[PDB]
């Protein structure tokens, strides 16, 4: 009857994405696929009840079963503490999971040909791999109050000679200073994840640094990537007629705007983070941005939407006002997780299903059925009328009918 | 009968831009302008021979004569050391010059009517206000060879106790660490140049930081800009119905991509570096962008192309293949440098020459004669044929033809009379 899906780790989420997540399971997944589902409720309340232990348990389950699909979750702040009366201000579950798995998140826009892009020549997506460790995000910065000397020092653990460098001698007034770092193993894992992602997609890979300026700091990224490429991955790239190349960051961003798309882009922490919103708006909507965490083994993945829980739409839903929330990124978390599960298990039936759900979602939007965010990209939000879009539940119903028709004609060979 | 040009500091560069540089001088400058030329060879080989002292010499010359025009230069890494057998990995000459001169680098695309953009919304220009001092260009980075503790310390001049901050304790391996800084006074001058540029153009101004992560480092930039705005510029902005607003760099990049253009973008050193190439490409080509470093005094300027030596095109040139590198940005380094020289000396003839060469450049491209990069914006790179563009030297020939006619008509005109 149903396709045997295998073991999948499922992580339930919050707010509007929580509603869509159950609609996806009930209307798109469960009628056709039978899964060994290991479910973890990462809803903000269950996280509070378990003192965030449910988040660590889910990450360990992903490590054992190799495939996880996650719904967007609330990252607590001070207002969230008051809203839910949380015991503590729990940290981001995405950060906790990524730190336990040790992978790199790759974000990819889902492209439908009728949705215009802000950059004219983009025909294929640009997949950015984000090294989410170190650099500015673990740095120590401080105000320099007046004249004085700032130095950075290194004291070896083996008791050998301590090294000291002059950062700056403030002579006239004050200013600011900061120290930051990165780690060899994290960079090596970042490289492995990047090479594995490029090989799975069959696309070339680019790493961006500023090693001409940061000769030691950024040069280490360039050296680690090149040595791992030359020793472990180059023949696989050549056999697929792809390649790896290092580029300076300023040249790289311009090359990305000029390109047609269709490459993997390994980004340092800052470079990947600061442009994520622009890539989403550049291709259309945040609702079309999916993501996958790829571990250096190439075997363990965790897929999820690259956007949040869409709190503003959830507030409208709570007051009975019509919402039109895009489910594509959430749906593609399931198809990408299920497609990886099928690749691990040599499951042709599941691989066919995952691709069929992708085609169904793209064909539906390209046929003119879309949510308000996509209609606004075509027409401009001030010009969007009610007849231009389907609400959140109508669009899920339309996807469910098209998927049923697609699989029914696929069963007729 | 040549135009008396005055004192100009010239800095020769590397690879493809070095070849274009000589063509500009022999075809567009030397036949029409007689200069008191102070030339410094910043080619990678002469920098290696002088142990990079020629770079410091050029910066001091710019300080003395107040006008510098620089060709793009190689900043070496390990690959360049082996290529040229260098004595060491010399620091970027631009970082050295900018950190001696200080100030703000203003960068803006060169717009021709027949060149489609990559960002269709950018109907107005975007001017990048790039802080030229500190941050990554004056950073101290090193390899961490193994387990150990990295700390950053502050020892105040007032004799009180040293302050020690833990950066990271490497426990099981090695990695990298670095320290960087900036100075209150240079941030203040950066703010003043940004506000004054916005008021001169009549456009709003935005400053982008990452103060959500670097609350102290980037918070200082945000605080200094807001302090100077509220106390010295806010009323003037409101008189022109413009404004200044701080933006998170994440929001600013997305906001700029959705925008109509027509604003000044004050950027920190690293961000202004990336945005220079990105904004140039969005309007058409890296070869169509000016860049002028303006020192806090306003008297000294260093003009340059925003792009690099175009190594990839030079590699084709070395193979004996025809290349179509865009020389406009390098030409506008000369015209912008000479225009400031004319302003300092109140040299009407030289001021006319600089503007005339810029007009000839625009007019030549808008007439259909352009390099391959601009033909690709019109036709799309998969569709461009050899018949659609000129190589670098044919294009320089066409410019020289039109400039000779333009300057000949100027000397017969009434304004010269
Ligand atoms: N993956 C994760 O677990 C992440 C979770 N979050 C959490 O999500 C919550 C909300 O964060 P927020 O800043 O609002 O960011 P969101 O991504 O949730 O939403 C921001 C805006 O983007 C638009 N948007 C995003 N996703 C969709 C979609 N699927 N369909 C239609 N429009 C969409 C909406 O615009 P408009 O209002 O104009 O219609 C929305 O208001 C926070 O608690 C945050 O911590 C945040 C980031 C990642
Ligand atoms: N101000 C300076 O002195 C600078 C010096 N450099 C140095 O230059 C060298 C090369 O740097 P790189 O990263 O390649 O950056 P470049 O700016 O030199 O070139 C990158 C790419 O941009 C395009 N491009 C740039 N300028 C032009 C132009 N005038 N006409 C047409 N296309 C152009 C070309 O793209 P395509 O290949 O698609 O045709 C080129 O391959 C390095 O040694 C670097 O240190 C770099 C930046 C600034
Ligand atoms: O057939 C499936 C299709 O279903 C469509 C969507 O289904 C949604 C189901 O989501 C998953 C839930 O299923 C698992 C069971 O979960 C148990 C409860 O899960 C918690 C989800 O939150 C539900 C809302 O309750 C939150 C409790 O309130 C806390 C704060 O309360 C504030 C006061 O309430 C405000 C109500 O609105 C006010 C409007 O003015
Ligand atoms: C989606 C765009 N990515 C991107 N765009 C810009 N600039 C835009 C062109 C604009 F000027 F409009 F803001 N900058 C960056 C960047 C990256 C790393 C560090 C920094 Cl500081 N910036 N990334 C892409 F790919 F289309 F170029």
């Amino acid at each position: 009857k149903k396709i045997s899906g295998g073991s999948v780790v499922e992580m339930q989420g919050d707010e509007m994405t929580r509603i869509i997540w159950e609609l996806i399971k009930e209307k798109l997944i469960f009628p056709y696929v039978e899964l060994d589902l290991h479910s973890y409720d990462l809803g903000i309340e269950n996280r509070d009840a378990t003192n965030d232990q449910v988040t660590k348990d889910a990450a360990e389950a992903i490590k054992k079963h190799n495939v996880g699909v996650k719904c967007a979750t609330i990252t607590p702040d001070e207002k969230r503490v008051e809203e839910f009366k949380l015991k503590q201000m729990w940290k981001s579950p995405n950060g906790t999971i990524r730190n336990i798995l040790g992978g790199t998140v790759f974000r990819e826009a889902i492209i439908c040909k009728n949705i215009p892009r802000l950059v004219s020549g983009w025909v294929k997506p640009i997949i950015i791999g984000h090294h989410a460790y170190g650099d500015q995000y673990r740095a120590t910065d401080f105000v320099v109050p007046g004249p004085g000397k700032v130095e950075i020092t290194y004291t070896p653990s083996d008791g050998t000679q301590k090294v000291t460098y002059l950062v700056h001698n403030f002579e006239e007034g004050g200013g600011v200073a900061m120290g930051m770092y990165n780690q060899d193993k994290s960079i090596e894992d970042f490289a492995h994840s990047s090479f594995q992602m490029a090989l799975s997609k069959g696309w070339p890979l680019y790493l961006s640094t500023k090693n001409t300026i940061l000769k030691k700091y950024d040069g280490r990224f360039k050296d680690i990537f090149q040595e791992i490429y030359d020793k472990q991955y180059k023949s696989q790239f050549e056999a697929q007629k792809i390649w790896y190349e290092h580029r300076l960051i300023d040249d790289m961003v311009a090359q990305a705007m000029k390109s047609e798309g269709g490459f993997i882009w390994a980004c340092k922490n800052y470079d990947g983070d600061v442009q994520s919103d622009s890539v989403a708006q550049g291709y259309g909507s945040l609702g079309m941005m999916t993501s996958v965490l790829v571990c250096p083994d190439g075997k363990t993945v965790e897929a999820e939407a690259a956007h949040g829980t869409v709190t503003r739409h959830y507030r409208m839903y709570q007051k009975g006002q019509e919402t039109s929330t895009n489910p594509i990124a959430s749906i593609f978390a399931w198809t990408r997780g299920l497609a990886h599960r099928a690749k691990l298990d040599n499951n042709k039936e599941l691989a066919f299903f995952a691709n069929a759900l992708e085609e169904v979602s793209i064909e539906t939007i390209e046929a003119g059925f879309m949510t308000k965010d996509l209609a606004a990209c075509i027409k401009g939000l001030p010009n969007v009328q009610r007849s231009d879009y389907l609400n959140t539940f109508e669009f899920m119903d339309k996807l469910g009918e098209n998927l049923k028709i697609k699989l029914a004609q696929a069963k007729l060979s």
